[PDB]
């Protein structure tokens, strides 16, 4: 029942393995093939420092695929300049067989192994239509793009009377006649001077040339649109008067990273198909000069790279998006975009969206908002001129999920990835994107989120967001598709929430009535700590009524300092465990996951396996990172080596009560000091002994508690501290200072081999008073509750909780069980019984 991973790594940051993996099912007709480069390439390790970089030689790759393992009969073939592959066509049933090959520059091929794989009468079909097919029936009229020119006049009329239609020629007006001026003068470098680490100076650079940058953007945007709706002309002329200054910034020393140069590629794409019948011969060879040049950059970047990274961050969230409607822009107008559009469209056919396929966004709270216009137009523009629908890829609906669990109505996100502590209520972006999904995909929980939502916020749309990567008033202004009639309520929706792949849970008393609801989040992910996610294997969070209480703490001040290293992505930030003070490795190396779990009613559960999450920190991408900016991944601040066996956290819910036992069994190679972690972010806790254990009373500064009454299988000692392990220095702002303290206790263990924690934690509000613990009969009860467990580190684990009164129950043991936990749950007055055992992710 009990699985034992012995990988170094469950995900790689550069593909090592085929897809689909030799003998399995696939899960969708056609396959989608993937296979690791000839030469598997990193790449640049920074926006502002590329640091060690390989060549990257242009490659030519071959497959062949059929049900007849010496493949001379009904065998597909192709050739690609880049290592993934789309048959569209949907393959028979059955076994099949299959090789990849790379052709040397003499024309030698070396073959793969052959690999197999298996197609069921059940297989899911998700067939989109070939490239050729596409391109056969697209328009060479302009627009085609940011609107086809047939449906313009109606887009038009539509729009007379939408007063979201209205903010673009306000906008738009006010720069008419109103000099931009150069990039030298409106750029703040005041703060760059001031910089001598060169990360955190290129950094800086980056941040101040793109907030002129973008600030343009929007106003050249707006000229573009406002041209659309309304024809007039003005629009037109300052529009192109603006872009042009822009396009002149190109070579400053100023004009630094690469959303900055995609900028210019985006506007030029908005500029040339919006503008284009009114185009002089100068202006239309400046757009596409600009066209050709950054479309190539941004291409030649991507091949033999982007397919086979674990995800490339600033192109999934905005710079994919950009080549593909440069690439649209021009098919068949420049040659150089045939290209661009093969490689496009077949790697988002290929691999997205999304990492994650259980909807789950792997980098986190605040980063999945970045991403938002490109999950949604990139599909929307394919589903139009394709007339096929690319929302029925199953990721969509399993995504819905994922945005109402991971941030409920009015609610503090979950705390999970880079900027989490930021994300403090739904902003009108993410209102936007269900939005989206509830027209794109009938989805009635989105519809509900949306409906719900803007029942108590009716103007969330207009309110503040970041509007660069996700405003979809564009999407509003241009679809034919209305918002689903409200029909679920969000109150229908489960408890809890888990996330497999993802490696994440979420867990409610009343999701439905955020103001009421007691949460806990938690994360176990084989994603491990690398990009924006956090070292923070077995860790929650709690909150009641949408506010946290104990919460991961440290600031968000950059993406390699010494605070986000050592204080914040660092274990040591968050509700987990340290191993003598020492926590998780930075990388995919330091991965967590979720062996077993079960949604219930009366009773939810998920467990959290990080046995291999610490240790040296060893992660190639990582070293170099450490290299340029100035970590030193060291002993002293907090990685040494591993000494850890074995660490399982089991997450217990204990139906709606706001009740949630955490029961962990902890092995290590070598006696050591067990060190258990608590945070809050507003207030200090409150600690006193109770029993034979700990109380630690946490609370936020409105009506949130969250109470841990903490037990060991050794004797604890604890202390707790305002400080964080370096500064939060706010080094991105001009005079930034230190920012707000946060409060860290920590219990820690006398030394021993082996120690199991028994932690129930009373999440409340003005709801109820707190929730009295009794030990009595040589166990504990709360509320109806038993709970029974192992605390003896020379004896086997068990946990045994039980409400007779609800007709709840869980075990887990390693005797009768066998190392399972069996469930017993009152699901629509049916008993529920399950046996949970191990699976891999
Ligand atoms: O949009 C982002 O992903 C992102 C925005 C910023 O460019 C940067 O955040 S920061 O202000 O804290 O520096 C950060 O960019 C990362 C990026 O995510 C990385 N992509 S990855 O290789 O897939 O992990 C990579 O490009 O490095 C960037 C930082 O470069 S730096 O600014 O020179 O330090 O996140
Ligand atoms: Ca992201
Ligand atoms: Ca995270």
């Amino acid at each position: 029942a009990v699985i034992k991973v012995s990988e170094e790594t469950l995900m790689y940051e550069v593909r090592a393995t085929p897809s689909p993996a030799d003998g399995t099912y696939v899960k969708v007709n056609p396959p989608r093939f993937m296979w690791p480069d000839k030469f598997p390439h990193l790449g640049p390790v920074l926006d502002g420092v590329p640091g060690q970089v390989d060549e990257k030689p242009k490659v030519v790759y071959r497959i062949r695929i059929s049900q007849d393992k010496n493949f001379r009969k009904d065998v597909l073939t192709g050739e690609r300049a880049w290592a993934f592959f789309n048959p569209f066509q949907c393959l028979a049933q059955g076994k099949w067989y299959w090789q990849h090959a790379y052709v040397t520059p003499e024309g030698t091929e070396e073959w793969s192994p052959v690999y197999q794989f298996y197609i069921d009468k059940d297989t899911p079909e998700f067939n989109p239509p070939t490239l050729e097919k596409v391109l056969a029936r697209y328009p060479s009229h302009h627009p085609r793009v940011l609107l086809d020119a047939d449906d313009w006049e109606n887009i038009i009329a539509k729009n007379n009377n939408n007063p979201e239609a209205r903010t673009y020629m306000d906008k738009a007006s006010q720069c008419i006649s109103r000099p931009l001026k150069h990039l030298q003068e409106e750029i703040d470098t005041t703060n760059v001077v001031t910089l001598t680490n060169i990360v955190q100076r290129e950094s800086a650079l980056i941040r101040e040339s793109r907030k002129i940058v973008d600030r343009e953007e929007a106003n050249v945007e707006a000229l573009v649109r406002a041209y659309l709706l309304t024809k007039d002309e003005k629009y037109y002329r300052e529009g192109i008067n603006r872009l042009s200054e822009i396009l002149s910034w190109q070579k400053s020393k100023y004009f630094a990273g690469d959303f900055n140069l995609s900028t210019l590629l985006s506007m030029s794409t908005s500029a040339y198909d919006g503008f284009y019948n009114l185009l002089s011969p100068e202006e239309k060879q400046l757009l596409l000069d600009n066209i050709r040049k950054i479309g190539d950059k941004f291409y030649n970047e991507y091949v033999n790279h982007l397919e086979n990274r674990i995800a490339d961050n600033h192109v999934w969230q905005m710079t994919f998006r950009i080549l593909t409607m440069a690439a649209f822009a021009t098919v068949g107008e420049i040659p150089e975009a045939s290209v661009w559009t093969d490689y496009c469209y077949n790697e988002w056919i290929s691999r997205l969206p999304g990492l994650h396929k259980d909807g789950g966004w792997h980098n986190g709270d605040a980063y999945f908002h970045v991403n938002i216009r490109t999950l949604i137009e990139v599909p929307v523009f394919f589903s139009r001129i394709s007339g096929f629908n690319f929302f029925a890829d199953p990721w969509y609906n399993n995504n819905a999920l994922y945005v109402i669990y991971q941030q409920p109505p009015f609610s503090k996100s979950g705390g999970h990835g880079n900027s989490h502590e930021g994300q403090r209520s739904p902003n009108g972006g993410r209102i936007g994107y269900a939005d989206a999904l509830a027209r794109e995909c009938n989805n009635p929980w989105a519809a509900a989120y949306v409906h719900e939502i803007m029942q108590e916020d009716p103007d969330i749309l207009s309110k503040a967001f970041e509007a660069k990567p996700a405003d979809l008033t564009w999407y509003r202004c241009t679809t034919p598709k209305e918002r689903p009639a409200y029909s679920k309520h969000l109150s229908e929706l489960p408890e809890s929430k888990v996330f497999k792949q993802t490696g994440t849970a979420l867990m409610n008393t009343d999701i439905g009535h955020h103001a009421n609801n007691a949460m806990l989040s938690f994360r176990s992910s084989p994603y491990g700590s690398t990009s924006h996610a956090l070292a923070n294997q077995n860790a929650f969070n709690t909150f009641f009524g949408g506010k946290a209480i104990f919460y991961s703490s440290g600031h968000r001040t950059g993406f390699t300092d010494d605070h986000c290293m050592y204080a914040y992505r660092n274990t040591r930030a968050h509700n987990s465990i340290l191993v003598n003070g020492m926590g998780q490795k930075i990388g995919t190396e330091g991965y967590g996951w979720i062996p077993r779990y079960y949604e219930g009613e009366e009773i939810s559960y998920v467990v959290g396996d990080a046995s291999n999450a610490y240790g040296k920190v060893v992660s190639p991408l990582w070293l170099e990172r450490g290299r340029l900016s100035g970590t030193q991944f060291t002993p002293e601040k907090g990685w040494d080596e591993n000494k850890l066996e074995f660490f399982r956290r089991h997450v217990v819910q204990l139906g709606r009560s706001g009740l949630f036992v955490v029961y962990d069994e902890l092995a290590g190679k070598e006696p050591v000091e067990w060190n258990y972690l608590l945070h809050t972010v507003e207030l200090p806790m409150e600690v006193v002994k109770e029993e034979g254990g700990l109380r630690i009373l946490g609370k936020n500064k409105a009506d949130g508690i969250s109470i841990a009454h903490l037990y060991s299988s050794q004797e604890m000692t604890y202390a707790q501290t305002d400080t964080f392990f370096v500064a939060a220095l706010d080094w991105k702002k001009r005079l930034g200072k230190a920012l707000p303290n946060h409060y860290h206790f920590t219990a820690t263990t006398a030394p021993c081999n082996k120690v199991f924690f028994l932690n129930i934690i009373d999440v409340h509000g003005n709801n109820r008073a707190d929730a009295v613990i009794n030990h009595q009969g040589n166990h504990i009860t709360v509320e109806g509750w038993v709970i029974e467990c192992n605390l003896d580190s020379e004896g086997k684990a068990f946990l045994h909780i039980e409400n007779k009164q609800n007709g709840a129950s869980l075990d887990f043991n390693y005797n009768s069980n066998k190392g399972a936990t069996t469930i017993v749950d009152q699901v629509d007055g049916k008993r529920i019984e399950k046996r949970l055992v191990d699976s891999l992710p």
